[PDB]
């Protein structure tokens, strides 16, 4: 399907519309931009952080994967972080999860996919060590809250990284968020795992997770 | 869901699929990653590939790179960053591999050089992973595509690398290979 | 070829395979990494997984794990070591998710428990590996065994984990930790 | 098939006869022991390092994977690398290849194999990389030099790694040997890759390209 020649002029038209309205845009923006955040979030379509965030054109670093994990030894999202930690200096990471994922939702399935299953056996065992409360809830009221889980857990994974725990040691300013959006309600409000410190990750994450226990 | 697109490209902050191909809500599934990489033993990048293309039915594939990479220049760089160095090597393989041309080449144009031939590299390695092959092999429509958006005019660049079958994908590469190794301007 | 069996072990160094099964040589089909681990989405061990079950038909996999095990005593101190401290992070996850059972134990014993534990929880990912699953499924003979070797005697010894279906997976798993997290000696 | 009764017992008689014949072997052998060796080998059935080297019990670390590889971005054996060096302060490495490889060949013919493809790519590229000089050799000598290839590919590969590139910089002392294998002829004479430096795996790595390209 000829979707692309119409990419392309969409590009064309949008970079015309920039200059116009802005001569020097491209100018500002191509040169030492150093960015302050990065996001790690959903490869999904309709979570996008250009979208979600009023960021600055510039300010955000980005990576975005099936179910916005941070598996432990995953080279790809820890070499994200090390670059953007060590190297850019970045004082802000953001995990960001959302409603409606098909990553949730395909952990949750038993087809079998093959190499998305490896990288979902991670959820599951996420799934599997909240079994209690998410049993004792509605079938269709599961996924929800296994997304809110997940992103606790994603950000207690983060801030675990040995890039993560020796920032904080050696003190670099470093903060980790988790939030969840919700197509129509937004950014649900009550999720925010927040931490600055090792110590603040633990109370923040258990604090969550108690409350997400709740009846 | 149904988005047309799989955007792989970099984490780097000024380049956002969205904004730059100016599309309606909801097109791209989208990775990114440090220099857009697609490496044959990566979970994370290939998980994405495989539920665009198995999942989703994406028909179309997108690795982009740009102008003024910061993974770009930290991979011709002989210096130490840590951990991320060695997820560079791929490309500083690359760089090497290619070190004839870019040896050639006045230094200020050898990071939109290997820029280029990078994306062309990564589009040969999607090409030749089973998700993408099987889907040909069955009959599935899907082609990849190799561009690089330049970060001084907002512009989409072509790299002629585009494939739809195992064997167009060695057409195109070669000669993308041939076309900049040879070629001047 | 035709080892009969693949070994799932440590990379630590008195726990040779070959040596303490004192087979004929060519039997074993070997992978060995630090902590025994059989981790989701590690390529690496995974492909010798794969190699064993589908190349070779192999029809045996034995994860032993070994008294004093230094990854084990590492994932259990809290101490940057760097890059392998992210490896261990996954036996750490085991350790806290035990941390009640191992909370109970006099402190010199609980590197034999996590050991033990960690042998019952990598058969676990093993038994749910596609590859695993597949080869049941389609009616291969495959069985997966998880021991340990006791350093201090030479001895093997049996962790009653045994799956030769998903279903005698989950039974034998969760009789594993039932036994150890319930019962004493 | 009953295999798993008789290797035990095996076992079992193999460390009495350990024991009758030396009461403290496994007092000795228990404690305190530090390798001073890393071998990264294949995992085929043949090759196994205790059989190979004539080193003590004890001094051996090893990690063994399809077609022993060192792969840039592999977490696993990148990080038996770290602790390696890193933590048990070890001072050689290994790289150990052979011929008769399955991995080699299995990298050399076009089954899908599903996740085994994915690992063997990076063989493949290797293979093309030197497509010159395997093409003008004769269809089955081409394992045996693919073989070879490998191994001193493998152990560039592991001198580049930052893990090396380190302890080498800050001046700890760190030898890496590439070595191949025959089942018939044994240990390859010819091949010996050797580095200490960065300097030397240049020079070493080259030399040992060059002289397998000649004729
Ligand atoms: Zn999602
Ligand atoms: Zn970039
Ligand atoms: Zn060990
Ligand atoms: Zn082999």
């Amino acid at each position: 399907m000829d979707k692309i020649k119409q990419l392309f002029a969409n590009n064309y038209s949008w970079a015309q519309r920039m200059k116009e309205e802005n001569s020097t845009y491209f100018k500002e923006l191509a040169d030492h931009q150093t960015p302050h955040y990065l996001w790690i979030g959903c490869s999904d379509s309709r979570v996008s952080p250009e979208k979600l965030t009023n960021l600055e054109p510039g300010e955000l670093f980005v990576h975005r994967n099936v179910a916005n994990q941070v598996i432990h030894t995953d080279f790809n999202c820890l070499s994200v972080v090390q670059y953007a930690v060590d190297v850019l200096k970045i004082e802000h990471i953001i995990i960001c999860g959302h409603t409606n994922c098909g990553g949730i939702h395909a952990a949750m399935a038993d087809k079998d996919l093959g190499l998305i299953n490896n990288w979902l056996l991670h959820i599951r065992d996420i799934w599997f060590k909240h079994g209690h409360l998410l049993g004792k809830l509605s079938p269709e009221k599961r996924a929800d809250m296994l997304t809110k889980i997940n992103v606790a857990e994603q950000v207690y994974n983060l801030g675990r990284t040995s890039i993560v725990k020796s920032a904080w040691e050696r003190g670099q300013k470093l903060s980790l968020h988790g939030w969840v959006y919700d197509v129509n309600d937004g950014f649900l409000v009550d999720q925010g795992v927040m931490a600055t410190s090792r110590e603040t990750l633990e109370i923040s994450y258990r604090n969550a997770i108690a409350r997400l226990s709740i009846l």
